[PDB]
């Protein structure tokens, strides 16, 4: 334990204090959100054990910006939180206390600067057996179910639509968006074979920049139309995928093979030299090689009749077969190509449905990804957080803070690639330049001489 | 630990004393060989630490026949053996000491009763580049390599033949067989992909009764002939298996399918209703059911043309195809059946090669099977030993001695079925009735009042 | 082919039928009927009404001829062209509904029933053999109903059923039924119970299910077994109360059977990631890793035979025990002792539980299979007489049949011109499904108490039995046909 | 088909060749030669000897006609019947050795070489284009030898080689060679080095290997890549000493590369039993088991929406944490703490080692791929001109070709009557193997320094270039052929 807890111009880690990986992830995520870091740092207090937790969190983020060491011990902050008693219940109370802390600071003087960052509003419009309704709900983290979806947009759309819109239905439309937009990616589904709920492992993609234009209430008439076009296109896309499958998995029996091979090999059989008998009736570097003329074949096998082959065939029989099976093969080959072109064409059309400039004006940039691996009410959490000034992805895994990549993030967060997959996505408004508010140069924390002491106490290294 | 170490008319187990499972297996195997049990029990001594080990082994088998408890602690016997220093080196020294103990007892008065049980003689006859040789070697455990063999006879034959007999060659022939015949089944082979030696997991079968007649020197002229017949038969067997494979894996491309399906499905295609257009041009328990006439179909699908199908066909084209592909399919179907009959016929001929009464007069009955599971110089050993008086297989696994079956033995010893496979087979001569020498009735050990004390000391059970 | 000795009946074998342009379905249905002796006698001893559809009576006559050849012709197979032509002419109309082989089979039977109906002027001897009655008792959102329906062929959906009893039960049950209205309120269910059984009992085995991936209906290829003798006791209305309680007991047992199969699966497919492995191997291999000799370094560095005597129970080719990767970098003696005790005891626990679960599952399975095995549930035996097989596309393919020769106690394969001596083993490969591209579409069972159905007429008579010996004329023709060939 | 507008050449595209009864091999070899401009000029400007095999000179003349149509005919494809008939007549003898398409191709080229040989009376302009020389230096059980062999097509065995360079190197190396006799004693080896390269360089890609399971020779279907430009610098005799040292360096690197691939495999396929799993999962899942809430009992008992606000970073559908099987029966707090510390630290160790191994393997792979990438190893470029593809049975199947149109800088698919504008992407799917049932059997490369080979004659002339305008006569015929059809 000599000269091990020392920095090298890298972000500070956090101690595990048992199984508090969930704490590291949530905290490091918040801390890397500069405006929130400033709100916690420049916090002065004016119900619960909320205010000592806020005060202990100050000492956590102070020694995390003052660094000096490699990792900080979050023991005092975690102990207050643990004394109040799954990890979600813990995360919930944590946020409760922080919101309540900022509420007391505001109430004394109302806008809650923390609630101003994470919470937004959406409009819920629908019908219940013919009777209309319209409500504007406040939301925080928008929760998503990931079973059977290919990406985040597929996911989100399915969540902002309930029933059948026109009969009972409901549509959600964002009215007010939070500058810090968060999504839950719920992978828990009941496994009948296992007889318990388990995490689903299908790959669900998400972009580095998400355009929330289509989900906006103002774009409600436009999106509804684009949506119906995709309904029709997906319908067409199916019929083609069905027909193409009949070409690729041909046959009426239990085993199907491609039709093109069925025809090729059938013709191979017919064109084989007939056999009238039953198959049961029965360091050379010392050689003077000849010159090989171009376009020839040397190891070409002998042409003698062997089984399996027709017993007999007519010249007319062969000529009929040869003309049939060859023309039909070209027909089959051309149709598979034609079907595949059309499928990709429909796919491209769907992909670029919301690509026009009037649907690209609400950009949200991915700031953090919270990953989980393992059993449901167990496992381990780590995070991928973006270092906006350095323009680089970072892997925050208790004590270990390493320079990562988008490629690393995807393997660990999309699912299927590894036993780990993202449980939460944190997006930041690209227009919201105030969430990354670094101190001018035209380190020296808002704190009062605390990190200066823990950097001197650690400077004390004995030498025998 | 109350009333747990108590018997119920079952054999006694042995404590693990660390990782001494190998000791339990080898000992329990010897102990269940009644004549050897008698030799160790009625042992009186007249170089090494061999004689105290023999004396400690007496106290082991005494408390193992006197039972009283569930399992015995082999700590004192194992400690002498361990003080002399892989498990084979340990097993070797163990046997060394026992042989030396019996040698001293004999030498004082020469036949070694232990060496008289396990060791035999075979004749080694051969040629070395034209020059003949003939040696009669003494053997103990005959070691076998199991890579690429289906059963014990395949295994043994490959070991009693080296090179090319008539050039250099060698043949082994048993001259003197030990009443207690043991085989090593070596599964260690260098894995190139892994870069180290590892146990091979192919299934290698062995019988409950093995006839050693063919390997006998007296039957050398006869066996040599039978052997050449099998060479010719296996040769024929190959050519057929090759031709049959051409029927079952038809095609010239990377993906092969059965020829019969290639013809069936090709005809299915031809007989489909032609389509001139391209595939891109585009709780009901309230019903009054009608009577269904016999031999009819209700859910029968509509007969409308669909892709894939010929664009066009001639009535003459179809008639040619229909006659070709149908007759050739029958031809193919009949040939696969013909080939399969012949293959099974050759297989049966090979199976019954050494079945005649003159090759069934040297029976050896399986008495014990020593199983291993896990890493090479690690893992764990247990044994399957036959209880000849009860006529039942028993699983001897440290402390745990359970009534097993042949079915259990096979799953654990043949390989492939489980991660465990037999490393050793102990066979006993069926004519040798003296290896199962039970005391007359027309328990009361040869020992002097020892088990009577450990049965009284254990009777001491406190009750608070 | 053209040579008449090729089409000469080798005596002691049944007569085949020509294909006449995809009429394999006709061969199967006809040969099935023909091999049902009582029906063969009804068609043979048929005389039409005194003073008399314009197609049913000529078809019956043409089929009288067909049947007459099948008994005593000297030829190998026989040409069903004139019988098929009358039947095919009924669909010569372009503005029809849909013309599949079932529509053809239906009309065929229509005409035969109508022919026997006209003769009955009353009992219709055909309708007496094939049709029965079942009772349909149920609820429709609380409201009760009770109907006794006449049936012919009882149609079954093959689905994912393992056998005929599984298949039949699923078809005779729907929801839940009870004595009292409250015990039924806000529920829909239905139960079928046989009241009258036909001596000739037929089942349709429907394998057509819409394939979403392919976008069309396709035959399902799962294996569905059927016995040589079927006991219809449990499906009897009189056995209703006993079957209800046994049905309820199996409900309870299957419930238990699930929970076990679920727990066992958690042992066999352990893990939280996408790839699951058996728990026992997870523990074994974890311990293998811990017990490996530690390696403190990283696995990266870049840029004739005279054999000695072998003592029993030893190992010769045993590999060297030197440290290699992968291994722990370091471990404590106490760490290893904890791991060794944990992972070993837990492995035994896991091994014992998998064995315990598997015993219990088989035990429940045996209990379920012997539910209807007692003496009071084996008094309605129906013996399998015929199996109609199909292979290939829907609306296409080919049909053939497996029919039992009751007198010589042997299964026979009826495939058009070709009538070959088969086996039960052959029948199963071709009819159960999965084994081959072919599977039975229809099963014909005969009441074991209904002897007469397949018994010969007393003297035992098997010689030409009808007065119109047109068969002698046809045999005389073929005999002179053989002569002409040798005399060329 | 019969209509002459069907067989009308749509101008700006090359002319095809009729199939004449399985002569696809002829089309491929001919179209390949024809698209080699200098050779096209040699055949076109051919005049036979003044005073003069009885089959070679008529074949050359018949091929002169064939080539003349291919340049300026108005028809879509052309009938090679008269040229093929002379060639086929040379094998009309029943008592021959063996007649495969290679024997035919060989005779074809024989006759052409012999034709040009007679004209040379000396340089044979054909032999000057296709044949080269390599040096064969080696030992035969210690005894040295040195031969300079003339070669034409250099034959390659595809085996399990990944690309053409792997393929070629394996063919130009055998054992080990050295300067001193002692360093060679009791060894056999051989090295080939190109001394003279032909401007038209051809390779055979032999995929025929005896299949033991099938009991006959069969084409191998592994993917073997080849570049659009090949640098033959390393195989040059002058580059011998540099290549030797680089060859030796790759030997050392491949050695290292193995040890790593072996160790990595032990991590990815961990276990002692028949089924191996990744070590990382073995540790993860073992820890999952240990951390599960213990269960002391056996797993056997026998016989619109108004949503609430969700706080960020929380989980809603999170399942209940209640004890279930499989789990430890019991565990100690100390037992768990030992396991948790072990299995977690070892997992990080395992994860870091797999990453470390994979980095090093890719690093060695990159080093090997850039071995011959420097400026002194890229001065002998050969550009791919043609690819001859085969599909199907050996001694059967069908041949077609991919030939490059150097003036319009585009790949073309020559398949008999059909000459279509292709791509490199098309070529790869059909020639690399594995992608389709077809794979290239021959590669034709042209020296990039040898411009003339595929350059047009200066004025740029592309109009009929030979005095015998029999082509005008044939065009006149076809034009009146079109007229006759419209006038019927
Ligand atoms: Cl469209
Ligand atoms: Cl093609
Ligand atoms: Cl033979
Ligand atoms: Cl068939
Ligand atoms: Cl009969
Ligand atoms: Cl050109």
């Amino acid at each position: 334990p000599y000269d091990r807890k020392r920095q090298d111009k890298a972000p500070v880690g956090l101690k595990n204090v048992g199984n508090t990986c969930w704490f590291s992830a949530v905290i490091q995520s918040l801390f890397n959100l500069l405006e929130f870091r400033r709100l916690v740092l420049n916090y002065k207090p004016p119900e619960h054990r909320n205010l000592p937790f806020m005060r202990e969190l100050r000492y956590l983020f102070a020694l995390l910006v003052g660094t000096k060491r490699k990792y900080v011990d979050p023991s005092r902050a975690v102990e207050i939180l643990k004394d109040a008693f799954d990890v979600s219940e813990f995360t919930h109370k944590l946020l409760d206390w922080l919101e309540d802390a900022f509420q007391m600071k505001a109430e004394e003087e109302p806008k809650n600067p923390m609630v101003e960052l994470f919470y937004g509003r959406f409009l819920a419009v629908g019908v219940l057996e013919g009777k209309k309704f319209e409500n504007t709900e406040m939301f925080g983290q928008y929760p998503l179910q990931v079973n059977g979806f290919k990406d985040l947009h597929e996911c989100l759309e399915a969540a902002m639509i309930e029933g059948e819109i026109e009969k009972s239905g409901q549509e959600h439309w964002f009215t007010e968006l939070p500058p810090v937009l968060t999504f839950e990616l719920s992978r828990f589904e009941f496994n009948q074979a296992l007889g318990r709920p388990e995490k689903i492992h299908n790959k669900l993609e998400f972009p580095q920049v998400l355009y929330l234009d289509r989900y906006m209430h103002r774009n409600r008439e436009i999106t509804r139309i684009k949506r119906e076009e995709i309904k029709r296109l997906k319908d067409y896309l199916t019929v083609l995928q069905q027909r193409l499958e009949r070409y690729l998995s041909y046959g009426s029996g239990p085993k199907r093979f491609p039709l093109v091979d069925v025809l090729q090999y059938a013709l191979e059989f017919a064109s084989s030299k007939p056999v009238c008998t039953s198959p049961v009736d029965d360091a050379a570097i010392s050689s003077r090689s000849v010159i090989h003329k171009p376009f020839t074949q040397s190891r070409i096998p002998p042409d003698l009749p062997m089984h399996p082959a027709p017993r007999h065939i007519t010249e007319e029989e062969l000529s009929v077969l040869e003309s049939c099976l060859h023309r039909w093969r070209t027909e089959i080959e051309n149709d598979t190509r034609d079907l595949q072109e059309s499928i990709s064409r429909i796919h491209r059309t769907i992909e670029l449905m919301y690509s026009d400039k009037s649907m690209i004006q609400v950009p949200y940039r991915l700031h953090a990804v919270l990953v989980h691996e393992g059993q449901a009410n167990a496992g381990h959490y780590w995070a991928y957080i973006f270092d906006h000034r350095e323009s680089r992805w970072m892997k925050y895994n208790d004590i270990a803070v390493t320079k990562s990549s988008w490629e690393e993030l995807v393997r660990d967060s999309f699912g299927g690639y590894r036993n780990a997959s993202a449980y939460c996505l944190m997006y930041i408004n690209d227009k919201a330049q105030f969430l990354i508010q670094e101190e001018f140069n035209k380190p020296d924390l808002r704190d009062f001489v605390e990190e200066d002491n823990q950097r001197f106490e650690k400077e004390l290294e004995e030498w025998d």
